[PDB]
């Protein structure tokens, strides 16, 4: 599913390293929670989470 960003919050923690920044779906209520789910959750992700965005998309 290409949209699955469906009533969820979905949101895009920008994890970024220096060659390349990646993005990861975060779910979460409001972008503090986001924000701290990216650099909680994305310990064994390797790159460093500099970003967190939202997706805020029915799609």
């Amino acid at each position: 599913t290409g949209s699955l960003s469906v009533d969820n919050k979905k949101f895009w923690a920008t994890v970024e390293s220096s060659e390349h920044s990646f993005e990861v779906p975060i779910y979460a209520e409001t972008l503090d929670e986001a924000l701290e789910l990216a650099e909680w959750q994305y310990v064994p992700a390797g790159f460093e989470v500099t970003r967190v965005r939202p997706c805020v998309a029915p799609k």
